[PDB]
C-alpha cells in the first residue's frame, strides 16, 4: 500500500497552485527533534540528485525522473523505524514537508547544484539551493555540501571559496554542515573521482580547512580501501555515503566502517532507494539495522 | 477600428515626455485580481521577445519590430474574454499600462533578457529587466525566467546562479515566479534547444532545484512528445508556451497537455499575437476556450 | 572677441588647484528650469567623446585635444539663442560651470566612457563617469548612456547588464535617462556601427527593455534611411544625434525626421562644434532653428 | 606516555560531534598572554600545510596525513618550554582549544588555502581560512597569509588584491598580520620559489607595499644567501621560516640570521614537527634555545 | 652625518614590533600645513615604485632595495628648504611619520600598485595600497594613481573602472587626487609607455573625464614633446614628473615646463634621489630653486 495517496498529491499539487505559505507554514509546525538520538548515530536517506541533472542508478532516463515514484520511494523509506531524516533540495523538501512526512526527522539541505552532470563547467559548482539563511528560517536541522577538488580545473577556485564562505555562514549560526569532499580528475571528457586511499585523504585535509571556524562542519565520506587509515585523516563526525550501487559487499563494506572513530552513520540515497531489485523497505531496514543496532 | 486610436498613443507619448510619474500613477491605479480564477485555469499572452533581440515570427525583421502594431494586437488579445494577462519587459508593460489596457488582468514581468538571440553570448542569460524590487513596488503579480542549460556553455554557470537569487527573492516576497527551463545546444554556430521528451524532463529537474525556497515556482514547458511523462517531471504548478508556430494541430496538442496532472493553462505570445491568417481575436479566442471552457 | 577670455580661464585654473570646493558651489548656484519648454522641444551640444578616447572629427590629434578651444566652441554653442544645454563627462560639466555658462540651461551627464576608441575592449564600456547618486546630489537634469550591442563580442554581455542597472538607479531617482543604442560588429580590427535601418530598429527593441522599470528612458539615435519607420520601434521620446559629418544634406534630414511621431528634438556634438567651415555660431543656429521653430 | 590520551581524542570526537558549542567557549575561556614576552622574541610552530593539499616532509602521503598523529606531535612541541604558540587553520585551532592545549600561548591563523598544491591555480591564492572578523570574535592573537607573486601568473593578480584587503582589515582591527612573501614561477608544469637574494628582497618591497595602513604588518621570511642584505629591505618586525627541511647546518644558518636587524624569532613546522631522526622534543628545544637564549 | 640616526632606526623597529599603536597616533600629533603656499606651488619626492616591484634606477637590484638607505635619501630630501611633501605607499610613508620627519610636509598616498612591473598582468593595476577611508583618517592631504591605458590589453579595462571609483570617492571626500596618465603598449613583451606628444594628450582627455566628480583631481604628467600644447589639453593643476633619467638638459626641460599654465609644480623620483652622482642634496635644491624661486 502506498505511502501517499493520488488525492494527497492532487492537494500537494493544488497547495502549491493556490495556497502557497502553506508549505512555509506547515514547514515550521513539523515537530523537531534533537540532532543525535540516544545512541548517537545517524541515518538519512539523499535525494539531492535530480537537481544536479543527475537522474541515473542503472537506467539513465528513468529513475529519479519521475518526481511522484521518487517522493513515494522518499516516503517509504522515512516510514521505515530508524531512519531519522532526509537530504534534498528545496523543492524536494517543500513537497515532503507540505505532504507532512517530516515530523521528527532531520532535514539536511543540499546547498550546491551548479556543476551539472556532464557540464564543460562542472567543477565550477556554484551555490544554487539552501543557503543558511534560509535554512535556520524554515528550520532545517542540517546543510550540505559537494566539494569536488579537481586541480586541473580553475573552476575548482571559486567553489573552494564558496564553500569556505557556506561554512562561515554555518558555523555562525550554530547550523552543522556537512562537506561531501573529492579529488576529482578529467578522464576522457568525463569527471572522474578519485577514490584510491590517499586521493580520500588529501580531500579531507583541504576539505576540512575550509572555513572561518570548523566546530560545525561533519564530513559526507565514501567507503574505500585502507578506511581506518582514511579516518585517521580528522577528528570530525563523519556520515558514510553509497555511491554507485554494484550488494550483500556493499552492506558488509558500511558495517566494517560503520565501527571506525569517528563514523557517526549513514547518508545514502541511489542505492537505498531503486535498489538493484524491488524492494525498497527492505533495502531502508537492512541500512537502518545496520545503524542503529535497536539496542 | 482599431482598440488603440492615434490619439491614445498620441496620450502615451506625449505623457511619456511630458508626465513620467503618470506612468506609475496609472499602473498602481489600476484594478488588480486575484491570480486564479474560479476555475484555476491561467491563460497569458507573451510579448517579452523584441528585448532579446528576437522579432522574427516567420518574418525576419518585421513582426514585433513595429512597435504600435505590437500594442494593437496585444490590445485585440486583452479585450477578448479568457485573457487572463499579459507577459513583457517593462517597456512592454508600462504602455499597456498608461493605455489603461491593464484592468483585471495578471502582469508577469520578464527579468532576464541578456542572453540575445545570435549572440555569442546567448548563454550568459543576464538579468536585464524587470526585479523582484521593482514589481512588487509597481504591483505586477508574477516573475518569469529564461533558463537555457546549455553543457557545453560556461555561460550557463552564472545564469543558473542568477536565477538561483532570483527565486531567492520572488519566494521572500511571496512573489509567484515562473521559469522557462530548456536544455540547449550549439548546433552549427546557432543556438538549438533540445525539445527531446528526455531533455525536457532533466531541464525541470535542474530548474526546481534552483532557489532557496521553491514553494512560489511555476514552470512554463513546451508541448513535447510524451508528456504525461514529462508532468511526472514535477508536482509545481506548470503553464504551457507556444514556440515557433508550424495550426490546427497545434491546437489539439495544447488541449491534450492541458488535462495533465498540474498543468494549469497557457502562456503563449508568438502564436497568438501575429497569427498565421489575418484574426488575432480568432486565435486568442480558440485558445481561450481551451483553457476556461466556460463552465 | 572670445565668449570666455584668458583672465577667466586664468580664474578657472586658479580655482581648481587654490579652491576646488568652489566648483561645486558654483554649480549648486547655478539657475535651474524646467526639461522642456513652452514648444516641448529640446536641442543639446554634446561634448563627451575626448573621455573615451575620441578627438576626431576629420582631423584626428587636433579637434578636441585643445580643451581651452573645446570650451571656446562650448561658450560660443550655448550662447546661441535656442541651446537648450550640453552633455559632457564631469570634466566638462564642471568646468562650464565653474566657468559660470550653466545658468538656465539643461545639464546631461555621460555615465559611461569605458569602451575607448580603438580598443580591444571598446565592447565592454564600463560605467567611468557620471553616476545617479552624483547627478541627483549636483543637479544635473539628464542622465545619458552609450550602448553598442555587438554580437559576437562577450563584452556586450556586461554592458548590458551595468546598463539595466544604471536605468534601475536613474528611474528611481525619477532621473530622465538618456540611451544611445546601437548595433555594432568588427570589421578589420575596427568598430563599425551598423546604420541600417533594420539594425537600429532591433537597438531599440532591446534597449528599451533595459532597467526594471522604462518611464524616464529616452532615446538618442542616428538618422537613418527609413526613419519614421524607425520611430514606429518606440514610444519613448527621442532625440537625434549627429555622427560623422559628412553638409545641407545633413541639415535637410534632421529637418525631416524631426517632424516624426515622438522626436523632440537634437543631442549633436561633433558636427555644430567642430564645423566644416569654422562657423560655430551659424552652425548652432541653423540647428536651433530647425528644433524651435518659434511657433 | 603521549601528550594526547586516547581517551582526549575520544573526548574531542564527542564534543565536536554532540557539543559543538563547547569549541567556542573552550576557545574563550583560553588563558591569554602578551604578544612580546621579557625577551621580545617569539617562536611559533606551524601547521597549515593540510589544508594548502601539502601533506608532505619526505614522505609524500603519511606525513600530516594522519591529524592524529600531527595533533600529538603540536601537542609535544607546545609542551616544550620556549614554544610561545602556533599557526594553524580553523581546524587544526579549534583541535587544540577543545584538547585543552592554548592556554598561554600565542595563536596565529592561517588566512589562505586556496593555493592548492599541484593545482593548475595554485597562483590564485583564494582566502578560505580565518578572516579577521571570526580571529577578533575567537582571540586569536596573530593572523598570517601567504603571499607567492608570479610574474607570468595572472592568478598573482587577484591574490595581490586579496591581500591587500587583509592587511586593511587587519590593521584596522589592530591585528597583527604576518605576511610569507614569495616570487615564484613556473618551472616544467610546478610552482617553485626563486630563494635567490634579490628575489626575497623583491617580493619584500612588494608586500610591504599591501594595505591601507602597514603599521601591523610583520614579514614571514626564508633563511636565505646574504641575510643581512635581505633584512636591508624591511624594517618591519620579521620571523623566520624553516621550509623543505635538508640538519646541524640548518639550525646554524637560524642562529646566524637570527642575530640580525629586525629579526624577532621563528615560525617554524616541517622541520620541528616531523623531523629526519624520531624526536619532535628534541627538535624543537635546540630551536627553542636558538629564540630564547635565557638571558 | 646622516639625518637618520642608527639609534633612531632601532627605535622604529622596536616600535613597530612592541607598540604599533604608535605609528599612527605620531601620524595623527603631526603638524599639517596649507596643500598650496603662497607661491601656489608644490614640490613632492616620490618613492612609491618599491611596491609596485620597480628597484631600479641605471642599476636593477640595488637602488631602493635597501630600505634603510632609501629612508635616508629621503630624510635628505625632506630636509632641504623647498620641498613641500612627499609620495609614497603605506609603509614608506609611516616609517618617516614614525621617524617623526613629516611635520609641515605634504603627505601623498600612492593607491595602486598591482601592475607589477614585469607582469603578464602589468595592464592590470589594481588597488592595493591606501584607499580613501585610511587616508582621511590618517591625515594624509592628496592621493595618487596610476593610470596606464593600454588599448591591446583588456586589463586596462577594470583599471579605468576602478581608477573612476577612485575619484568618485576622493571627490567625495574633498581629498586631492593626482592621476598619472599614459598611453601604453606591449612591446617585444614589456610595456613601453608612448611618450609622443599626442599619445600624452590622449592620455589626458580620457583621464580627466574618469570619476563622477573631477573638481578635485590633478594630473601628474611626463615632460614631453611640445608641452605647451600638451598643457592645452586640461585645465586642470599638472605637476611634472621625472622618469628614467638620462642631466642638466633634464633640468633645462622642466625649467620651461614649468612656466606652462595650469603646471603647478614637480612630484619627482627616481631622479632626484639616487642621482646620477652622490650628491642627493644637491639634486634636490636645484629641483627646489625651480619650482620655489625663492620669492
Amino acid at each position: 500500500p502506498p505511502i501517499i495517496s493520488p488525492e494527497s498529491f492532487e492537494a500537494l499539487r493544488r497547495m502549491r497552485a493556490a495556497e502557497p505559505t502553506m508549505v512555509a507554514e506547515r514547514f515550521k509546525q513539523r515537530r523537531k527533534r534533537e540532532l543525535l538520538g540516544e545512541d548517537g548515530k545517524l541515518f538519512i536517506v539523499a535525494a539531492d540528485h535530480p537537481a544536479r541533472g543527475a537522474l541515473a542508478v542503472g537506467d539513465n532516463e528513468t529513475a529519479m525522473a519521475n518526481r511522484y515514484e521518487l517522493l513515494e520511494r522518499m516516503a517509504i523509506a522515512l516510514s521505515r523505524p530508524g531512519v531519522d531524516g532526509v537530504l534534498g533540495t528545496p523543492d524536494i523538501i517543500d513537497d515532503l514537508a507540505a505532504l507532512g512526512l517530516l515530523d521528527d526527522k532531520i532535514v539536511v539541505g543540499s546547498m550546491n547544484r551548479g556543476g551539472l552532470r556532464g557540464a564543460s563547467f562542472e567543477m565550477d559548482d556554484r551555490y544554487t539551493g539552501y543557503n543558511v539563511s534560509s535554512m535556520v528560517d524554515r528550520g532545517v536541522d542540517f546543510a550540505k555540501t559537494l566539494v569536488r577538488i579537481n586541480l586541473s580545473d580553475a573552476g575548482t577556485a571559486p567553489t573552494l571559496e564558496a564553500t569556505a564562505h557556506a561554512v562561515n555562514e554555518a558555523a555562525a549560526a550554530q547550523l552543522p554542515i556537512m562537506l561531501e569532499p573529492f579529488m576529482s580528475n578529467w578522464v576522457n571528457g568525463k569527471v572522474v573521482n578519485d577514490l584510491s586511499t590517499d586521493a580520500v585523504i588529501q580531500s579531507v585535509a583541504i576539505a576540512a580547512g575550509l572555513g572561518n571556524d570548523s566546530s560545525y562542519t561533519w564530513m559526507k565520506l565514501p567507503v574505500v580501501e585502507e578506511m581506518e587509515r582514511v579516518m585517521e585523516s580528522t577528528t570530525m563526525p563523519t556520515l558514510l555515503l553509497g555511491g554507485e550501487g554494484g550488494p550483500d559487499a556493499t552492506f558488509a563494506s558500511w558495517e566494517h566502517a560503520l565501527t571506525l572513530p569517528g563514523v557517526r552513520g549513514l547518508t545514502v540515497g541511489r542505492t537505498l532507494l531503486y535498489p538493484q531489485d524491488g524492494d525498497v523497505a527492505a533495502a531502508v531496514d537492512t541500512a537502518a539495522r545496520l545503524v542503529h543496532t535497536d539496542i
